[PDB]
């Protein structure tokens, strides 16, 4: 009956919807298109920050990174104001999560090092977490513009939910670094119209959004019930049949989240 | 499937839960003990105001009612501040809906006139709406104290939801009086932790609460989707197995509402 | 120059305005009718909670308080829904500050003990803080109704600011109790249209509001600059010349706060 | 008075600050080095779009401009994503205002035509607005690099504020083109930490930023009071004493804006 309502939303919004909520002790898993591939878009910036935190001590966050005007090749609301001043690693992590800063993600990818400007090392980090499906192949802004059917720069709701579960709820990160990642996502400024809009206000929601061409709109979140029980919610969508210029529908993710909230209440 | 989760809420909270959402063109009716009887408690105060509005011209709202300290019997946050000044019919209507003022409802019942302090005339008003099941037999605070199994001062989720549907969405009242009733319910101060707490913030919620002994906690609401689609939600509960002193559980109503929101999303 | 602009606000809004900001190391004191008396209204609920916290160990917050329908004499958005359940001292403190619950303040006054239902003991607590001007003489809701010129239930911007400074910035309370008082005021739900509205968003503002008859509208706040510099802001106003039914003007408090923010910038 | 606090900010941030707020019916002009010259930096891009709108019908917005990677020489977050596709004049206007795209400004200057890549024609356009002082002499990125004392690529807070006043509040443009310019500046992505950060959130702020060498940081804005009263605010700064590499300080402009908001309150 839940798949029937997801299918109605897919028809209402002319979209393909992917939802995954990992099973808990009390609740069964919610799976809609859990193993179909959807484009990361900016959702990769949350595990990216985890990759930077994982392989560096906390003192690395205070390292100052300098860059040029040539490095501003995508939507960079924070980095575009700090070409002359430079940006610390902590500010780049803060910027990548809370403002989805594209230049900040590229600098953090470079901070990981290796082939492809850090894209291979980020994929390797997901592999180390048990994610065998996901792959990052390009930097900003190219990774948002892969045509439908292309497996590059794609993940699945299943894979990204289990990744996010380990980062926030598991022990992929020590408690001090885990709290930083959680606080950045908790103070995100881009997800008000997605999973947060579909859950009651007394539920706590931390999230990282993704938006791209072909109507792509994603939101990955950890939510806590009023009783403090945590859940991982991955919602991914695109409108690829509507072409490159297809508009993303945030209301689709909000409605999908409301459906998920009904089963979790 | 939805009944399994309502019955799970009944089991979690040791309660009997009644839910009714009238069917629309797009949605099927939601029914969970929809025709079982539950005590009105203070939910009758919303149709009571409609009875007063329908029977009287608007100028009747300015009629001054004087009362003494002896007339205060139940929770009356407004009437207790106006013994010396008296209260206009409009103030009694405002107080009865928005603050669930018990003394205000008794004065409005008396304004209806007839046997039982207006309870026969109020019941007759429900009959004019097609509700042949519901009945009011006592005033505040006795109407909250009937033992389980007693049909007096009871309604059903089915009956009260259809009553509210006609008052707010239908044409039981002319538009000017309909707006007064609707705005009072929209600015209610007693329902923040019930149906309002179970719906996402971008859903508009107007409601009237009810609370009594035997763990009785009700909330009747009209809710509007983000796209402006209205739904009537009747949620009733009691915990009679815990005796007269059973405590109402507002969280039961919030969780039940979230389940309803999932089906309506 | 600043007093000329305070006087212009007084003329625009048909109001009497009181402002006090204690001097700091870098900034001089701001005073506009700083020692004239204004009605407390619900601003006393913040030092009231401080008196309860200071006089009792933290574990006292878990004591359950039971009350009756006769105790709901005032606007009590939280207490009115908990007659059957009771409320802990901690919940009453939360309700008194964040929802300005009138019954909760009366129950906390009773917890202080002594003559006048705690009004003498609360006043005595202010005396221990150096406040020789302020006085509480009635409970809710009477303390909001004193006519202009009556010194009862009045304070001054100077005195209430120095009280708030010691409670939040000083050592009137041990750090654990201080954090509870600060967090409650930080999550207050009643002050969005006053001092908070007059300061830039990157300034942190914690506040406790007061509103009454005779156009009375107060807001006492501790504000932190973007650089983390704290200031105490007390703004009090009434429109007593317009009578008992005079409407309070929240915009007066916001505009006055904006004037203060310019001098503190 | 107010000048004493601006000079305080000049000392705190080791900067030269220029402020101008045109007088209105209610307020007197605010002037602090209002007629001293400061470099345009990116602030000319707002009247630049007005020049392009003024000299052409709306259909000119749909003209496609093609360019190469060699034409990208400044911070160009949008133009670097459209080398292969090209961009319409309308997109160039959007990018120049909201993202301060340097390549977009050069293409729009070329669309104005004439010697110096359009700088003479843009200077002539300012003359048509009554601005006899300001001048643009170079393109991006050279216009940010003029040494102190050089009059090239300079304006004054007085002149540009009156220019902005005519473009947004006056009748320099027909209503449809004025609305496009207004909406573009309203949706700017570069000024969150400047004038916008210094005004309360309920003040509407549209702005155009400027940043260059020698610590140059400008922001020209139109702000609306909560009552809908508009004001033009020009805030310019440089820190030439710190050399070419002197860092701009955005907080200076936010603090100066807070000072302005206090007197406009
Ligand atoms: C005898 O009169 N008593 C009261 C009274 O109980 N006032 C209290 C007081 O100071 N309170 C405060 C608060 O903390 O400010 C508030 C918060 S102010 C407020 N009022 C609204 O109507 C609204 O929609 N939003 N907000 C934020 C509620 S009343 C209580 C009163 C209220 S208006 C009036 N003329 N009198
Ligand atoms: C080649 O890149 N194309 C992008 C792009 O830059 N994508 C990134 C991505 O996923 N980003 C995110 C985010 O984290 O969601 C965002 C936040 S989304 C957003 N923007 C608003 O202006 C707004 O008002 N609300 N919201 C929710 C910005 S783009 C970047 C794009 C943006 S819209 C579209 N059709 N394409
Ligand atoms: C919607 O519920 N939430 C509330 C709440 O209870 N609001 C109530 C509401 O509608 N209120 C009203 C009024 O009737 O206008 C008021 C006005 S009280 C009042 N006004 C007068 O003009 C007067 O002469 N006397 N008095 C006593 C304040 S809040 C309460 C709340 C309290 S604190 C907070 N953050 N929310
Ligand atoms: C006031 O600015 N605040 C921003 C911010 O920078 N918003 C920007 C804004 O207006 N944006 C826009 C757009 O141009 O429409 C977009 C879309 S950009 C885009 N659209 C397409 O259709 C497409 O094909 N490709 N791309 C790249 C998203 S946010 C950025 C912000 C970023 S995170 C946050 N909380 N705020």
């Amino acid at each position: 009956d839940l798949a029937d309502r997801f299918a109605e939303l897919e028809r209402r919004y002319d979209a393909r919807l992917g939802v995954y909520v990992p099973a808990t002790g009390t609740t069964a898993a919610i799976e809609y298109r859990a193993d179909e591939r959807f484009a990361f878009c900016s959702t990769f910036k949350a595990p990216l920050v985890a990759a930077v935190l994982h392989q560096n001590p906390l003192t690395h966050l205070d390292k100052l990174i300098t860059y040029t005007s040539d490095d501003i090749r995508s939507i960079s609301p924070v980095a575009q104001q700090h070409v002359q001043t430079g940006m610390t690693i902590g500010q780049l992590c803060d910027a990548a999560i809370r403002y989805s800063d594209g230049t900040a993600a590229n600098l953090l990818l470079a901070d990981l090092g290796g082939p492809g400007g850090g894209t291979a090392a980020f994929t390797g980090y997901l592999r180390s977490l048990g994610d065998t499906v996901s792959r990052l192949d390009a930097e900003e802004p190219e990774l948002n513009r892969d045509p439908p059917g292309d497996e590059r720069d794609t993940t699945t709701p299943h894979a990204i939910a289990l990744v996010l579960q380990q980062l926030v709820l598991g022990n992929a990160l020590p408690p001090d670094k885990r709290a930083l990642l959680t606080d950045w996502m908790a103070r995100n400024t881009t997800g008000a119209k997605r999973i947060r809009a579909g859950f009651p206000a007394d539920w706590k929601v931390i999230d990282k959004t993704g938006t791209g061409d072909y109507g792509r709109a994603n939101d990955i979140a950890v939510v806590w019930s009023p009783t403090g029980v945590p859940y991982v919610v991955a919602v991914m969508s695109d409108r690829a049949g509507g072409g490159y210029d297809a508009e993303p529908r945030e209301a689709l993710l909000a409605e999908a989240a409301t459906c998920v909230a009904g089963v979790l209440a």
